[PDB]
């Protein structure tokens, strides 16, 4: 279908969002000349996914009425969206995707995709708080890899946070609480910011609500912060 990420998008502002996803790199796709410098020293696997993900971004932007154009890279790797637009990009094995939104409705977007696979226990302690490790088993079905899902939400949280603050957010700086829908493979989370949430404009970031899904061997997460 090409609609997996829809499982983590809200209906509230759906008319002001667009998305596009692919599951592999179309062969022979050429980079835009203006984007080529961004991957001039990159390994082949990175080059290929970069091009595919940028292609998805333009497909999604086009749905919102934005003419196709290069998307450069700014502070700390963040994508440089066209004026009036926000969005987020992600890839992993078997997935490339873009979610974009109109800034008049959507303040920020953060998405992440991961394989639904375990993480090593050493990494878990580095990416989680004790309270998360205690609560996730209580809120998540035994079948799910809650370590990986937590991590996915941490990544979505950073991506939604950085464009608004331009500051680091570490794994210990957000406490994420989950809930599972009765059907067992989707739900909600809230990321509570534990540090100063001052933004370049608008209100401070204190809480970021998101959605998660597990389907087709993937974890997907998305945060869509509304403009009020
Ligand atoms: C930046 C980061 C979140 C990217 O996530 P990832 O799982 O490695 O890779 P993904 O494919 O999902 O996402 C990569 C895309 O993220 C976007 N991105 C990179 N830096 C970014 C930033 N500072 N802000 C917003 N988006 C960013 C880019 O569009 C990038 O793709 P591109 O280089 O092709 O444009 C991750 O690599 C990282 O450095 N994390 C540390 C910060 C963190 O997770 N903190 C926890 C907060 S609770």
């Amino acid at each position: 279908v090409g609609t997996l990420v829809a499982s983590v998008l809200p209906a509230t502002v759906f008319e002001d969002l667009a998305y596009a996803e692919l599951y592999s790199d179309p062969p022979g796709l050429t980079p835009l000349p203006e984007e080529a410098p961004l991957i001039a020293r990159s390994v082949a696997k990175r080059r290929n996914e970069f091009i595919t993900v940028r292609h998805c971004a333009r497909i999604a932007l086009d749905q919102l009425g934005v003419p196709p154009a290069p998307i450069l890279k700014g502070d700390k790797g963040e994508p440089c969206w066209p004026d009036g637009m926000v969005g987020s990009l992600t890839h992993c094995a078997g997935y490339r995707g873009a979610v974009v939104g109109r800034r008049d409705a959507v303040r920020s977007v953060g998405i992440d995709a991961e394989p639904h696979d375990v993480l090593p226990n050493g990494v878990l302690d580095a990416i989680s708080l004790p309270a998360e490790r205690a609560d996730m088993p209580r809120t998540m079905p035994a079948a799910l890899h809650w370590d990986r899902i937590l991590f996915c939400a941490k990544e979505a949280t950073y991506k939604a946070w950085f464009p608004l603050t331009k500051r680091w957010l570490g794994f210990e700086d957000a406490h994420i609480t989950f809930e599972t829908d009765s059907t067992g493979w989707t739900g909600r989370f809230v990321s509570r910011i534990l540090i100063d949430g001052s933004t370049l404009s608008g209100p401070p970031l204190t809480t970021l609500r998101g959605r998660w899904s597990v389907e087709r061997g993937l974890v997907l997460t998305a945060i869509v912060l509304l403009e009020h």
